[PDB]
């Protein structure tokens, strides 16, 4: 079973798509003639090929401007790198592991990525960071809370709240967001979204669509409509930081900003 | 002062051009957006490139059919051969001296609207067809035209046609297709815009959403109030379809039907 080099990162459609290195002159680019064929801008036409010697399979730049990096260190053009089990290259704004051995529908391919916010915050934050940090990509946070929360439950009683959270938690998944980007629930009543690729300005405009939808959505429990707003901040990844939370924390500053300002929404900075 | 490559025999107008090779990625090759661009059909698209590493100056042959010569030694395909000073590189039936001391916009945007040129899509179309293929993903194709456009010129001018072509590019680009989407202009008041990864479903509900803020938008001329409205076709790429000029072909029907169909609205070919 051939080596192979996985997506890790890259266009949608591409994560976790696998090419078997079976042979030499393999290439790696924009191109449609390569054989590893990205359709991305930021790797050259022909940006980096492979050598294979028996087991030993080895990387070589092809004089791409976005470079070839494997494991963090710069391949010189036409220098030869040997990738062991694990290595990470970096073509542009791709990212590949290696596999000394490497390994379909709709259901299949989502499953693949964890699409429509499958998989947990608390690793998804690292991965926002890793990848904000390793690409030199804009990554936003959004966190909302629902406003006069305490009063819902006070009047409806905690299965009410509950409905609450669990409903609006399913619109914003399952109608207002990307497939790709992550929404959770974060502690009692708020919630998160992580927007990676996305600056402040963008940010901003995707929170308030989200409170202003939120706003108008009649949320019927048992029969009784609930007034629910949300009141919205905003945060960009800072070079100094370097846990998820510190973002959060100045988004969540922003947040009780607005709340402080009357509720119902969004502030930015 | 870098090194550069002069050169010697090629089309008229070409002899004596110098192209600094100021860094690694510049590429020979007649496709336009080649770093050294040639206008000659013995050249591949992407014929030879340059690898530099500090001083060392090396040429990769990628391919090319009529190949990469340097001294007369044919460089296979992906290899590299390390210049110096005088070495000649003939490149189908262009000739160039490496001298290792030498002496425009590839945008492929249209100049009135800003969308890619016909030469930009006919370049990316084969592109969505290889990534369809290798994803195995849908690719869908919208394309559209300005209802009564001579009608428009007849009445505002050419200037006020020219007005209504930029505007309506304008809102196509900055706020109804996403940045990664291709638009392009393809002859005449044309357009066609590509969507990667698309559904027929997904294909009809932008189409529509381009058509129905066109015709909402107020086109304003010298404040005087132009009516505009777009026909559309839709089509969505076949399995046993290998050409992207065949999902065209198949919504440029569709948009004929919009046309017969009363105008200012939207197909999607059955
Ligand atoms: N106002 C606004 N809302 C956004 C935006 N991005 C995502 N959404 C919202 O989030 C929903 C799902 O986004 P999606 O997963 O990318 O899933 C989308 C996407 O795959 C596709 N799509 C829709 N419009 C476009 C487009 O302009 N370009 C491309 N390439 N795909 C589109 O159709 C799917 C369903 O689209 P929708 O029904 O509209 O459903 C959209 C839409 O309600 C945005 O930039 N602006
Ligand atoms: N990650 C993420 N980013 C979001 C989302 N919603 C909006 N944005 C971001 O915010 C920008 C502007 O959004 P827009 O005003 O709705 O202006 C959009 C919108 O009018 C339209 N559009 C694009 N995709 C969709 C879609 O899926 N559904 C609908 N209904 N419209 C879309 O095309 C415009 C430009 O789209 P972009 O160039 O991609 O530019 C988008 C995109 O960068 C979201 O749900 N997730
Ligand atoms: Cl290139
Ligand atoms: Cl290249
Ligand atoms: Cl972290
Ligand atoms: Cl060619
Ligand atoms: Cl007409």
């Amino acid at each position: 079973v051939p080596p192979a080099i996985v997506v890790l990162i890259g266009p949608p459609g591409y994560v976790g798509k696998q090419y078997p290195i079976t042979a030499s002159d393999i290439v790696i680019g924009r191109s449609v003639e390569s054989q590893v064929y990205i359709d991305d801008k930021s790797l050259s036409r022909s940006h980096a090929k492979f050598a294979v010697n028996g087991s030993e399979v080895s990387v070589i730049d092809l004089g791409s401007t976005n470079k070839t990096i494997v494991n963090g260190q710069v391949i010189p053009p036409l220098a030869s790198c040997l990738l062991k089990n694990n290595d990470q290259i970096k073509t542009g704004n791709v990212i590949f592991k290696f596999l000394e051995k490497g390994s379909y529908d709709r259901a299949q391919k989502d499953a693949l990525t964890g699409a429509h916010s499958k998989g947990a915050l608390l690793d998804k934050g690292p991965e926002a960071m890793k990848r904000a940090e390793v690409l030199n990509e804009p990554f936003s946070l959004v966190t909302f809370d629902i406003d006069h929360f305490k009063k819902i439950n006070d009047s409806y009683g905690h299965p009410g709240g509950d409905y609450v959270l669990k409903e609006l938690c399913r619109i914003v998944i399952t109608k207002l967001i990307r497939s790709n980007d992550f929404f959770a629930r974060y502690g009692g009543e708020e919630f998160v979204l992580l927007l990676s690729g996305s600056p402040s300005k963008t940010a901003g405009e995707v929170g308030e669509r989200i409170r202003q939808t939120i706003e108008a959505h009649d949320f019927t429990f048992e029969g009784k409509k609930i007034p629910v707003t949300i009141s919205v901040g905003v945060a960009t990844k800072l070079p100094n930081e370097t846990e998820w939370t510190q973002v959060y924390d100045r988004a969540d500053k922003a947040l009780y900003q607005s709340k402080q300002g009357g509720r119902n929404r969004t502030t930015i900075v």
